[PDB]
């Protein structure tokens, strides 16, 4: 494996394509309210929607904070256009800098999130347009890989991996279509094939906290090298991605809990999932809560890693279900495929693939097999969560 192509810094250019007639190129400043106001209003209308068009995604303006003033962040990577008369922001691609572990090849690379087109620019080929320009302001500032993750094929995964999907608020999820009532049953025994414990039962289990983030980031890396794929993990990185602040951000988007050993006291698991709502093309709201990074003391030891995370994901349920979300969300990686089913996520129709930008690799097993159900055989692929 290895990188397709040496950029030469000394061609880059100073200045950007041509875009359509009437409209402009514009970066985007996110600091500033009311241009993160913009870029709110254009995603919340025109970003990703289900195949039957019932959901979109709708990021929260707290969440496109904390997804895009991650550490290292550059303004000039947040990319917009806008039309020139009435200064309308019509479309947006953006990425974060991060540090990837490739087959134990480091990488620094961006990852490239929240492309969007105004639907009333959509099918003409400004897609590539974009995905050109954030490309040469990436190569200026050194940058020459890209990560992504996408609904959609295009040439050369890396790897593919499937949603499931773990009912917390049954009645809310039928009532929004879904989730269905299959068949033969009822609302009360979908009520009662879903129902959770009130408390959680892993021992220790707390809320982290900042005084957590050495001790987490050290056992965060250790689990993580455990996949082909991984998130190579700073320490502002766990501050940031891992550690809410209350003080300063009023609509909380990231839970991580650890688990403090009764004994030693040394955290010995942790897990962490964020807040992702769809609104409901036509209630209004689904309020998803999807899985994000976790790890155990009992990974580097088995079968004990499925027992232990059985535990602490039946806790990670219990959590998100008093924090008053309707479904848990979670793919087929990291070591997914031990507990889904057991725990009663069902399987979802959406797949997300895996894409590396000027960089070779073998493909990654993604956590399913051929008929695209999860399998433990499958695993120590993936290892990286994108947004
Ligand atoms: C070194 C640094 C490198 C940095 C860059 C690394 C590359 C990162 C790449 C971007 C990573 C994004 C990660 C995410 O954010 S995935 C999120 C994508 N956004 C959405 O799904 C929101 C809803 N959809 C839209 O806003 C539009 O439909 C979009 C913008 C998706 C397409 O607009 P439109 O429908 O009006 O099409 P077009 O006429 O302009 O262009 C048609 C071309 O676009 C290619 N296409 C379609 N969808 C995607 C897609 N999801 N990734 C990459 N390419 C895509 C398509 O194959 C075709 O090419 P092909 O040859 O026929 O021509
Ligand atoms: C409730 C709901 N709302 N929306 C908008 C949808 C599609 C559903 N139904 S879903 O929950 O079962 C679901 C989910 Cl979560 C996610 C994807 C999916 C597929 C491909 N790509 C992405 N991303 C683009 C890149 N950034 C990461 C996310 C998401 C598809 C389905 Cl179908």
């Amino acid at each position: 494996g290895g990188p397709i192509k040496i950029i030469d810094p000394e061609k880059v250019s100073k200045e950007p394509d041509a875009l359509l007639e009437g409209f402009e190129w514009a970066t985007l400043d996110l600091t500033n309210e009311t241009e993160l106001q913009e870029l709110w209003d254009l995603l919340t209308y025109h970003y990703v929607e289900d195949d039957n068009a019932m959901f979109r995604f709708r990021y929260s303006q707290s969440f496109l904070h904390w997804a895009l003033m991650s550490p290292g962040w550059k303004k000039e990577w947040h990319v917009g256009v806008r039309a020139t008369k009435s200064r309308k922001l019509v479309a947006s691609i953006c990425g974060v800098p991060t540090e990837i572990n490739v087959r134990n090849q480091k990488l620094k690379v961006v990852e490239i999130n929240f492309l969007c087109i105004h639907k009333k620019l959509r099918s003409k080929r400004l897609t590539p347009v974009l995905i050109k320009e954030i490309t040469r302001r990436c190569y200026l500032n050194g940058i020459y890989q890209a990560i992504y993750t996408a609904g959609v094929v295009l040439p050369t995964p890396v790897s593919s991996c499937r949603y499931y999907h773990r009912p917390l608020d049954w009645l809310k999820l039928y009532e929004v279509g879904f989730s269905p009532l299959p068949a033969g049953s009822t609302k009360a025994r979908q009520i009662t094939k879903n129902h959770l414990p009130s408390t959680t039962s892993t021992p220790g289990l707390r809320p982290m906290e900042p005084k957590d983030i050495d001790t987490v980031h050290d056992l965060l890396q250790r689990y993580l090298s455990r996949f082909a794929l991984n998130q190579a993990f700073t320490r502002e990185e766990v501050d940031h991605w891992l550690v809410h602040k209350p003080e300063t951000v009023k609509e909380q988007v990231v839970w991580a809990y650890v688990v403090e050993d009764p004994e030693t006291h040394k955290i010995t698991d942790f897990f962490s999932f964020y807040n992702l709502e769809s609104t409901v093309i036509q209630h209004d709201n689904v309020r998803a809560a999807y899985l994000y990074y976790y790890a155990t003391e009992t990974a580097f030891t088995m079968k004990a890693l499925k027992e232990r995370l059985l535990m602490l994901m039946n806790d990670a349920l219990i959590l998100a279900k008093k924090a008053h979300f309707d479904v848990f969300n979670a793919l087929t990686l990291h070591d997914n495929p031990l507990f889904l089913e057991q725990l009663k996520f069902g399987a979802g129709d959406g797949q997300l693939h895996f894409y590396l930008y000027n960089y070779r690799t073998a493909p990654v097993p993604g956590g399913v097999n051929e008929k695209n159900l999860p399998d433990e055989k499958r695993m120590g692929g993936v290892g990286i969560v994108m947004l």
